[PDB]
């Protein structure tokens, strides 16, 4: 069919021109699409550098050719807040963006240097971050921001742009993946704007990733081999048989999350992306020139309240293009991000002290990171923190489930596996002090002042 | 001497014995051999007390689950599996205080909550 | 004159809309053909007021269940199907007053009163 | 658990062409019961012998004295003591010298609720 | 294995003039041919020759012929289970009568219509004998020659020396046991009853349960018997579904057996549970030559399928386990000159099981006429299917809760779960089911018509 078409302009209503040429390269390798076990072997031992088999933190020189840039495009609606994700409080006053701007200081403060601080907004989310990062005027930190793409959303049935105007509301755009870091950093200009300041490498990070700080070891180990390109892996726990892992496929290192599922195994396939990525700068600027990209499509269904399909890039993806993309593997304090009010329950527990913007594990703690697996009546944040206004004592956990409508009181202490299971319709109070280990706890129990 | 797990099978509970009768072994020569197939390590399986008596499980469990694939099994109160269920990933059922659960035949739970109380009975 | 049944295929309700959308017909040549296995005649299918808009019954019921071996369904409250789920011979399912039955996927169901309350959340 | 531990030593017989004796520690508690059981197993090339451990009193915790006044004083009043009275029950009852009398000069000991526990020739 | 040598010896027990050294022989062959497999190569569904319909049949007998018939009913089977004490025969089924006052009163009739005096023949077992024994005195004075035998008493064998239970003849009840239906032509044989009836010119046997009322001589199937010298009929009348469980007849090489799904393999079971292509089960009404048995058991030709069953019985202690190994009536058809079926109406298969099959059995569905029930002759459809739950398995329970049996006809299909009180003059029809929630009652009120309905919940209803 082919069937040509194509908005040649919307209303054409400065530049946009240019970010709709790279959606309809996208669009043009999705007709094209609709998985191969050729040399999907391993990682080669060299290909996967482990933490402790590095020397030497970076010098200041080295330092004050860094710049940091943390992904910030994304809304808080999946734990129940408006505006962006980075803005929600996480512990003790502090939101994602407030401890990272603590970070910088520190750093800026410990070697008299001023790193650059980079946020690529998008236009759900830029605005309000224009807004908010006026609280952070007074204190010594370079702050900047840029906008990503902004792509139209195509009709299932018609294959056609959902946006008639320029103008159209945001219902009919998207904003595409992490991986339009590469066209966005390039077509704002802040690619230059990083050049001219003498910066040649980026350390990229969510801010979602508590744990994402600058290491100069690994800002050596990079320089010091002059690698283009550096992805943390951490090891596979059985919370992460999904998401991304490194694969040696010929000589040239890609990654893979997709038979051709044996990989499953925490044996064989042992590691995988924290999306904690370094790069040069100057390695970014010509793959983009020489329109090398060309990156795995993803496509994603929907439904605007009309279905349609997004189709959006990641910064996995591009690893190819590098002239010696590796892999190094990091203790998993440097992975610990947060996408629910599960995530929220750890990082705020007696597990942490905050030591300069930083989360500090206890180091008593004995075994790895205790899963937490709360239902939806925890998902708003303004839920999870009426129900569980002080965090109950986690040391010594290994498993938590909570479902239906339960209440902590003060000083709850949990250890090894407990499930907590209130009956439908039913309110479980646990009692201030309870010292809850290795059982199910069910019923339906009120505790109300005499 | 460090040996394999497949050496170290007791069985003191009727978790033990959900273990030991599954898909997950064939009897060959008077010894139990595990799937080649099993990906992790030995499925934990976690029964309440409605499940202590032998005579208790088989009433309940007259046909043992499909379990290669399960991480972790908890059942709670007085809950009756159909045959042929598959069980993936960690599972937990609890039957609310004095209620029965009866879990159709055939029913795939992976990666859940079950909770209530549900009777099937003979039309 | 007196016609097979085959010419009076009507849709009034959700429930003419489940039988019509199964696998007991076929698309050929804008005609739906009744799978030529089928033993006994058309099913009689019965779903209650949530059910009735459209939108309703596709939340409720996102996969058609697998209905040749069907003789009689009838369905009653809050009732989610999962995916691939069988029914034979007659099914009774009648929600508790006020709660939901969640029926887990790849669940057989035959010659079988359903009743009470399940929930199956996401661990 | 005692017919796939004597299948084990049946094969093993069969495989290689010996007879390797197959020693059964009991208590009062389980001594009698064996010895009825151990019958089904006549016929089937397999050298079963059996042996008693000790018997020991209960201290009464006030008292600090034996609870057993007679030496047929009832059942609740005794216990066996713990698995490691192997040592001094193949001694005193003579199963150690019946061993070596036949050239046993290793034997490898295991609780009957091991289903894992398999001869091993590498070990 | 040998092993048996240590049970032959053991079977000298013989702790009198009358004997039973004939009995333990009997049992010493079903122990050996046990102690091999201690498979069925699946190949065919019954030709149209080994499978007569009954409306495919000419002229009633005689006389000459009803003179040369023999009733046998087996009577070994206790009341315990629908809660009852002595044999089942015993049981009041309807207005007065029992299983045994209808069997007899069908027997006066018959001799009164056709001036014929057919002998009633009852075969008990040591749990029924001497009950029935007392009990068959109330029908002296009333025509009809009434004989009474008793089936064999074989041991129990404890499952691990696999040696006899009992150790002295008068060891108690406990670790004896009477084997199955097909201990009739041992039995015949051994008590002396076979000749007893070939002296008085009887030829052929009809067989029946106690329990299943419609089991009434039929003369067309006593001259289709005689008029084609087959020494063996089994009546077969159609799977309906309340009927999957339990023997089919089998056209096995050229001959004709049958096979129950305990000698069936794992798989392939479901193809031979198909109400298509097998299409018909053993109702148990078995008609047999007299002279056929009797040759049969005397050239040791008998060799039946065994079935062996597990029981665990208590002296001062707890419980040991025994096996019992029995024998089917069906089982045998192998070894008889034309052994065929034929296919009957269902009014000849109506048994009585549990108190679902007294519900029917005393509903306005039926009429009693000349000591048999008759179905309304208004009654559209089949037989209604009745499953009542645990609260009515004793006869007492089923009383106290359907003091007065509900108006059936129009009923298709009833399931009633958990306590449920039916008020007098309740009407069923189509389908109804009555769940009752969990710990609670339903009271049905008086004069309930329930049509095509699910009823669901609690309801009590008090006198003010
Ligand atoms: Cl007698
Ligand atoms: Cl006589």
């Amino acid at each position: 069919s082919v069937a040509a078409s194509q908005m040649r302009n919307a209303l054409n209503a400065k530049r946009f021109e240019a970010e709709m040429d790279n959606f309809f390269a996208l669009f043009r390798r999705f007709l094209n699409d609709k998985v191969n076990w050729d040399r999907i072997n391993p990682p080669a031992p060299n290909q996967v550098v482990d933490y402790n088999d590095l020397g030497a933190e970076a010098s200041v020189e080295f330092l004050n050719k860094l710049a940091v840039v943390k992904l910030n495009g994304g809304l808080g609606t999946s734990m129940g807040c408006v505006g962006p994700k980075s803005v929600i409080e996480v512990r003790e006053g502090m939101s994602f963006l407030d401890l990272s701007v603590r970070q910088i200081e520190h750093l800026n403060r410990t070697y008299n240097v001023n790193v650059p601080f980079v946020l690529m907004n998008s236009f759900n989310t830029d605005q309000d971050t224009q807004s908010i990062i006026k609280k952070y005027q007074g204190h010594n930190v370079d702050i900047i921001t840029f906008n990503q793409s902004r792509y139209p959303r195509i009709i299932k049935d018609s294959l056609l742009p959902a946006p008639k105007s320029f103008d159209a509301p945001l219902q009919d755009w998207y904003p595409p993946g992490h991986g339009d870091v590469f066209e966005s950093l390039y077509n704002s200009g802040t690619l230059d704007k990083l050049l001219e300041r003498g910066v040649e490498y980026i350390f990229l990070s969510n801010a979602d990733n508590l744990g994402a700080v600058v290491d100069l070891r690994i800002l050596q180990h990079m320089a010091d081999t002059g690698a283009e390109y550096i992805m943390e892996l951490t090891d596979k726990t059985k919370a992460d048989v999904k998401g991304g892992t490194i694969i040696d496929y010929e000589g040239k290192a890609r990654l893979l999350e997709i038979q051709v599922n044996e990989f499953k195994s925490i044996k064989k396939f042992k590691y995988f992306n924290t999306n904690n990525i370094w790069m040069s700068l100057r390695a970014i600027k010509r793959v983009v020139e020489e329109n090398e990209l060309e990156m795995e499509i993803i496509a994603n269904e929907k439904s605007i309240p009309q279905a349609i399909y997004q189709l959006e890039t990641a910064v996995g993806a591009a690893i190819r293009h590098f002239k010696n993309a590796h892999g190094v593997n990091v203790p998993r304090r440097r992975f610990l991000p947060v996408k629910t009010c599960s995530d929220l329950l750890l990082v705020k527990s007696d597990l942490y002290r905050l030591e300069h913007g930083q989360l500090v594990m206890d180091p008593n703690r004995f075994g790895g990171v205790p899963v937490i697996k709360l239902g939806s009546d925890f998902k708003k944040v303004s839920d999870f923190q009426k129900r569980i206004p002080s965090i109950p004592r986690i040391v010594e956990l290994d498993h938590l489930t909570i479902t239906g409508a339960v209440n902590l009181g003060r000083n709850v202490t949990l250890k090894g596996t407990v499930i907590i299971v209130a009956t439908e319709g039913s309110t479980i109070d646990i009692p201030p002090g309870s010292v809850l280990e290795n059982c199910v706890v069910q019923g339906s129990l009120r505790i109300l002042e005499h």
